[PDB]
């Protein structure tokens, strides 16, 4: 093993964004040039509110990632205060940035994006891991282009928690249970938001759009891609054995053979060149 690294082999820079419990910072390992992404959680925090278990599970779920489409944790040190866990600089920030600047996707790309999260997702599921809360805040953008996902502290790993309202699946507002298609449910959102420029369930408040979702309470615009809009209604799907790519549904293969995906290449998307938004 290297030795273990320090706050002093770092010159820390700007602050990336800010959550409740950590800071992500921009940092210059002295030795090396290269910069990490340090993520900074303050220990006392932690654990005056109950958090040991998010931030113990963060670091063990990364850990086993190994795939090009997920932030990868590179080292993790800490000193009297705070845990630093180093992990990749994602250069170009979350696709939430890009869909805001652009409005709405194309459909070459909307179609490129989407089979690179159905690919992480396949890899992580295949690895028995549910995300719970994906979004395009937490999907970003490497130099080149291609999906970086991250935000593993409130991840399941298969043998309590509810994410953020708009991609929340009706299964955790009805019996609050997770499992791997509760994913496939915010994937849905996702590609709905892709083509549409706005996630599928939005209202002023939050018990608002957990009505609409249990109701299933949303629409398609017309200009909707219609190989999009009908994987979109396999994916938000009441039911969360009905979605496509759920196990009862026979997994991956019949949705990366879904016509929406036809001219998709799966085995290597990460070394093709992502098309240009917009
Ligand atoms: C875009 C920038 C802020 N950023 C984040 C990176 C992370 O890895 C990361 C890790 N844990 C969560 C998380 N996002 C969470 C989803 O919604 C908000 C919440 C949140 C939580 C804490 C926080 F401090 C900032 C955002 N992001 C990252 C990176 N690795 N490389 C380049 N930039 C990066």
């Amino acid at each position: 093993q290297p030795r273990k690294k320090r706050p002093e082999d770092f010159k820390f820079g700007k602050i990336l964004g800010e959550g409740s419990f950590s800071t992500v910072v921009l940092a210059r390992e002295l030795a090396t040039s290269r910069e990490y992404a340090i993520k900074i959680l303050e220990k006392r925090h932690i654990i005056k509110e109950n958090k040991v278990p998010y931030v113990t599970r963060e670091r063990d779920v990364m850990s086993r990632l190994d795939h090009p489409f997920f932030v990868k944790l590179y080292f993790t040190f800490q000193d009297d205060e705070k845990l630093y866990f180093g992990l990749s600089y994602a250069k170009n920030g979350e696709l939430l940035k890009y869909i805001r600047k652009i409005g709405s996707f194309d459909e070459t790309c909307t179609r490129f994006y989407t089979a690179e999260i159905v690919s992480a997702l396949e890899y992580l599921h295949g690895k028995g891991i549910i995300h719970r809360d994906l979004k395009p805040e937490n999907i970003l953008l490497n130099e080149d282009m291609h999906i970086q996902i991250t935000d593993f502290g409130t991840a399941k790993v298969l043998s309590s928690f509810v994410g953020t309202a708009q991609y929340v699946s009706p299964e955790l507002l009805t019996e609050k249970s997770a499992c791997k298609s509760s994913d496939l449910w915010a994937l849905g959102c996702i590609i709905y938001q892709l083509v549409a420029g706005l996630p599928p369930f939005r209202a002023g408040n939050e018990y608002l759009i957990f009505q609409k979702i249990i109701k299933l309470e949303y629409d398609f615009p017309e200009k909707f891609f219609p190989k999009a809009r009908d994987l979109v209604e396999k994916l938000l799907v009441l039911d969360a054995t009905k979605r496509l790519g759920c196990e009862e549904m026979e997994g991956y293969g019949p949705l990366k053979a879904h016509p929406f995906f036809e001219s998709v290449t799966w085995e290597n998307l990460h070394q093709q060149t992502p098309p240009k938004l917009t």
